[PDB]
């Protein structure tokens, strides 16, 4: 229990130097941890997508309601949504310049792909967790998101 909280605290250090995007997939969300990073991200002007269980995101207690209302869009699959892991895509190549053309910006801040997984929890915490910044992996984690984002 120790690892997770290890593992929690370079999560939330990651998504805080989120540049441009932060695209999560997850089963269930009760981190106050990762809820908050996400907050100050949103506060920072990083676009951030959700994608979670149509269930689990009115259980007790879920932080999607929460970031829901300040503006974090949440898109659940009908029904249900089985994963085989939960991932978190901080300025995924892809995902960064589609929001090149979105606000038709002039100019880049200089970034890179990131890619946070781990284990689903199906009943805060962050077990099997890898953090990696390939983007063999990034762009298939993308697509993924991409997908479940359409339906
Ligand atoms: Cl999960």
């Amino acid at each position: 229990m120790e690892l997770s909280l290890r593992n929690v605290a370079k999560i939330v250090e990651q998504i805080d130097r989120a540049v441009y995007s932060i695209d999560l997939a997850i089963y269930t969300f009760t981190s106050l941890f990762l809820a908050d990073s996400i907050k100050r991200a949103l506060q920072r002007g990083v676009i951030i997508r959700i994608i979670s269980d149509g269930e689990m995101v009115y259980s007790k207690g879920s932080q999607i309601s929460m970031l829901a209302q300040l503006g974090v869009p949440v898109r659940v699959p009908i029904t249900t949504n089985l994963m085989h892991n939960k991932f978190c895509i901080i300025d995924g190549f892809e995902r960064v310049e589609e929001i090149r053309l979105l606000r038709k910006l002039k100019f880049m801040r200089p970034c890179y792909s990131i890619v946070i997984s781990g284990s689903v929890n199906w009943t805060g915490n962050w077990e099997n967790c890898i953090i990696t910044a390939d983007d063999k992996l990034t762009a298939t984690f993308q697509a993924e998101f991409q997908r479940m984002w359409r339906a």
